[PDB]
């Protein structure tokens, strides 16, 4: 229907000519529609975080130590999106973050958690309480490649009152367990472990020894959360925010151990030579992780931090201190920029609807930054408590129950605004924006009501 | 909507002589009808018998009792023969003081009847919207799903004289194939394609074979457009392919209907601005000491003194601005002839 | 089940205690609940609103210019209750307004409006509009007691374009009209008009010259309201208001000329040697009148006025600042001294919702008077115009003050269904023997 | 009347102060070279809609 869906009266106005007089954010314009001719359902909002990674759910937890720490960034790759882990923390918080974030979901489970035997019930239910793991390998000296003994699930235990009796007494033992020899392809492993209707499976040498270990959970995760962010080793992708100074080189290099598949520059004026020493130091010494500069609203800024060899930029300053720039105008202008150079960017601020996170990703930026807007969601970091008859969250926020419900929300937001555009992907929409077919009106302040 | 006015009234309502006077009162209370007609078996082409009005039946006590106890009686009725014209029929009815006058065949059968009420209807709203066979104008509104497609038929027999297109976004294929198949299965209808706010948009609907389109889009979704540039571009695009503009929204005071009109649009559409009137559905109720309406809104009487209201404004509008007519003064505003200014944001004090 | 409704324990406050110490409003207390063992729907509301008139709705609608012209007092005295036609006019003016409401509802018409064979139907026209009655005669003269030569109703001139031509030409004329001879009782004369099927029926001599006129509009009338206050003769009930000064003799005169059968006096202090002397002349000289006096709050007043010959007291005064006393205090000590000498009172003031008025008339009031919680309605004085998309009159727009009253019944019903008994004279006596009990509520208590 | 703001030497320390990171934020390491760069077209701002004032 390219003649119905082609504007050639072109009635409305062109983001260029919207954003070329004074700064704008996104209360004063709205987008035009245009032509449907498919249902909401079948819109792509997809967007690029990075040059390399690619996410079903455009949207990025805000690296804030109330937005995001391992529960959330799990929460959002399992959705489609991902979290950036906080750096208000020490090196070896940080890591263990990530650590949770990147081995929560597998498919071989490499270095499975496993106890020695005379382990007492209630190390077992510690393990399930804090990290939650179950399905825990009796070994050899509890070394996690040590002779398989026995393995230890929820109905094993949850029937035991002395909590010190040793785990040999309750694990299922290894004569009688379902088990798998090296080699074996993931998918025949998988296959075999829910013909065997059992939750674990694991793999071993020819010595009994643990090489790793398959968990339905991990099928079952896949199946609730097909759309994933995922590596190409089958872990949740994730992200962690760093300062550029010298001393956070170390935090980097224990990031990368850590698994970290993205690096977030944090500040709020990121054009400077210290974090362009950072990036080209990055990249030189970690060829294989990809670096998010920033912070920027001018051109000028994302041309130096995007010449030191940035990924993916960061734009937002100001969304008492005289330097800023109106947000929605930064963001069509870094972008357009950093379009044209082949460089996604990300809306970190000012974002605090869905209109205006559709508006964002229209005018340029591929992804879109949450902050505000999941603070207080049951993944955040921080404590409930009730006052005045409210539910709070603490070190407040009110209660917006689960963030996975607030991101298919937003997803069908997106996809319901998309479709009044009349373009079947945000990709396309961002096309025919720098196109001139996706048109938009200045608000008069009047008109604003 | 259709069957309230008439000039010879069709199927005329109709009972046996065995029914209840209680019938005839659930007959004036429901629908709002008298004169009911007493025929063979109760058809309404069945030979006539008698009739039952109000003063024949506001005595009785026992609202069980035949009808045929209290009608007045064919042999005592003034009626008419068919053919006749309705200027004769109505001077006859006027001249007989009599509220209703049936007209019959030679076998004394129902053929149809007139109604003083009709007269009195026409003398009182001299300016009724109505068709070609003197009824009043209807329109429904329908989406463009494919189920749709059996209501518009059904809304084809009731008698619509407009059908309208139900989309918050009415650019879509679904819209316009749904025109194309309406325009063509009911050519006797008018289709007012909507909603819109763009000239695309209203180049797909009007090439679809639009009658009018409904303008209006946003008066989180971050699409839609001010009210008054999308009128005023649309129209005009619609204007410049003869198609006339509806203005649904946003219109709130009698001031904005004005504007919307002179800017392009030809009609208006009131939702806000006439809910609560008496004549909206919904049940009326007290609370806070204020009068409210609930399936809530304040009560704003007569639906008819509102519109009355918002007809003398228009008129004095147009006068203050210098043209006798609105089709005027949206001619002279292409023309540059009627002019305007822009006001600050301070200037609206 | 007397043992069930008779409260022993006594678990409340007796309205004796509650208004033994401060000035109290409304809102300080709350009524308790009884025993039930009847719908809402047997309750009976009605209430004295003078000695000898009995309100089937213990509704009296204020003499405020604003609320109560001929159109509120029908409707009020249509529903059940009665209205009290300001005096805020000239004597004509209220007389006329009296005249309306006692003759708009008849059993024999006995000045049916008369024309002249020569009259225009733009005068039947401007009739129907304005008065609001159909069915003119057309006599000899035009005299209401003439020749009748003919009958002017709706059908009859609806079509003519010519408002400039006589009725002559098409009233419906004498020799073909269903009529009847004097004398007739009232009800076969409306027993053959029904069976007529016409709307009028005039009644004459032997000299075929109007002795009166039956009206099927009556009739309907009647079957509509059935309750509707009424004197001996199927008028409706009217009262009017004037003041103490030695000019109102006068006016008092026109007005027992029109009609009215209250008489209610117009001071914010009817304790005055005035206002005694006032009702002694009015009982003197109009003994078929009864008076209402006040207004008063306090049990002296009361006494005074009383002794003065007064048939009922006006309760209110607050409801330069520094006289008066709030309301329901004022309601409950004097009432319960009033109905000690036979007397029932009308609270007038701080009425503004339900709860309020039943509370009012809990306390001792019979009658409650309505002011600001009628303003408004279709009924009252004043032009309806539009602003702000709101339509006023200033006041909003309530609609017809039909449906309000019906409102106001209902509501008054299921509340003395909830005290537990089933009639308003019943609480009043339960209330002064300390069956039916309250409980003060503390400034936090109200929400 | 006023309210208390205690030293104004604390006061000017903290104008200082916060003059210094703006001028940092803009790039430039004095205030003669910001009004230069202004006037040589180097130094941008950008005009704020009134509601990018919120
Ligand atoms: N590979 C295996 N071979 C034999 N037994 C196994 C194997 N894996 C698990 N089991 C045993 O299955 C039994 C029931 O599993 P259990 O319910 O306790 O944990 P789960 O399989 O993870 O599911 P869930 O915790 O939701 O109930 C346990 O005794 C467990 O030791
Ligand atoms: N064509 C007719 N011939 C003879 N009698 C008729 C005819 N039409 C109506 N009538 C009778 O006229 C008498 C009075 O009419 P009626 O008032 O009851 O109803 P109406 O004419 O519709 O006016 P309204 O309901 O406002 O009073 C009734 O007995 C009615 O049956
Ligand atoms: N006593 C009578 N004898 C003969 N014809 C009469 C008599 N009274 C009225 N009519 C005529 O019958 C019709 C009267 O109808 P009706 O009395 O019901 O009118 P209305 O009181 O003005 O209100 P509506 O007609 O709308 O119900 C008129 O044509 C009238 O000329
Ligand atoms: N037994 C078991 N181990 C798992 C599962 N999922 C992940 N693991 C592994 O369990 C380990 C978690 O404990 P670990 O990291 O060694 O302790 P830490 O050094 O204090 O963080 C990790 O090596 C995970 O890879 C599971 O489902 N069952
Ligand atoms: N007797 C009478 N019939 C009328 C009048 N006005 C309209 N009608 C007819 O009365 C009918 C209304 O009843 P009807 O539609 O048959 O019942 P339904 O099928 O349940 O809606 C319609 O056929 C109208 O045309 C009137 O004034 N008097
Ligand atoms: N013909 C007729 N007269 C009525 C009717 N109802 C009341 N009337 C009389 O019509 C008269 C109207 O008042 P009138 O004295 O003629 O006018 P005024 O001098 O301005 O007060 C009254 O005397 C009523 O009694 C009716 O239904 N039909």
């Amino acid at each position: 229907n390219t003649n119905l869906r082609t504007k050639t009266l072109r009635d409305g106005t062109t983001a260029e000519e919207l954003f070329s007089q004074d700064g704008l954010s996104f209360n004063d314009f709205i987008i035009l529609p245009g032509f449907i001719d498919f249902d909401s359902s079948k819109v792509n909002v997809s967007g690029q975080f990075t040059k390399n990674i690619l996410l079903h759910l455009p949207l990025v937890s805000s690296p804030m130590d109330t937005v995001t720490e391992s529960s959330m960034a799990r929460a959002m790759a399992l959705m489609g999106g991902i979290g950036v882990i906080h750096n208000n923390c020490t090196v070896e918080q940080q890591a263990r973050m990530v650590r949770s974030v990147k081995l929560y979901r597998n498919g071989f489970i490499m270095k499975p958690k496993s106890v020695s035997p005379d382990v007492p019930v209630s190390t077992i239910r510690n393990i399930k309480s804090e990290k939650g793991i179950s399905g825990i390998l009796v070994t050899e000296g509890g070394k996690y490649d040590g002779k398989l003994l026995g393995i230890v699930c929820t109905k094993d235990i949850d029937f035991v009152k002395d909590a010190s009796a040793p785990v040999s007494q309750y694990m299922t033992r290894r004569e009688n367990m379902t088990v798998e020899r090296y080699p074996i392809k993931l998918e025949e492993a998988m296959d075999v472990l829910n013909r065997s209707r059992h939750g674990y499976l694991p793999v071993l040498n020819d010595k009994d020894e643990v090489v790793c270990l398959c968990s339905r959970r991990d099928a079952v995760r896949a199946r609730d959360y097909p759309n994933s962010s995922l590596d190409r080793n089958g872990h949740l992708l994730c992200a962690a925010a760093t300062s550029t100074r010298e001393a956070d080189k170390g935090r980097v290099a224990a990031l990368s151990e850590a698994g970290i598949d993205v690096l977030v520059l944090d500040s709020s004026q990121g054009n400077t030579i210290y974090q362009v020493s950072f990036i080209r130091w990055v990249k030189k010494t970690y060829p294989h992780l990809e670096v998010v500069a920033g912070n920027v609203v001018t051109q000028d800024q994302a041309k130096n931090l995007i010449d030191a060899g940035a990924d993916s930029l960061r734009i937002g300053m100001g969304s008492v201190l005289a330097c800023g720039r109106p947000q929605a105008t930064a963001i069509y202008k870094v972008a357009r920029y950093a379009a044209s150079r082949g460089v996604p960017c990300v809306a970190d601020g000012g974002l605090r609807n869905v209109g205006d996170v559709c508006k964002a990703l229209a005018v340029g930026a591929n992804v879109a930054m949450l902050g505000s807007m999941i603070a207080g969601t049951s993944e955040t970091p921080g404590e409930y408590f009730f006052k005045d008859g409210m539910r709070l969250k603490g070190y407040a926020v009110l209660d917006k129950g689960s963030v996975l419900k607030l991101l298919a929300y937003i997803h069908k937001g997106l996809q319901q605004s998309a479709q009044d555009i009349g373009e079947v992907s945000f990709d396309a929409i961002r096309e025919k924006v720098y196109e001139g077919q996706v048109l938009f009106n200045r608000r008069s302040l009047t008109a604003q009501s």
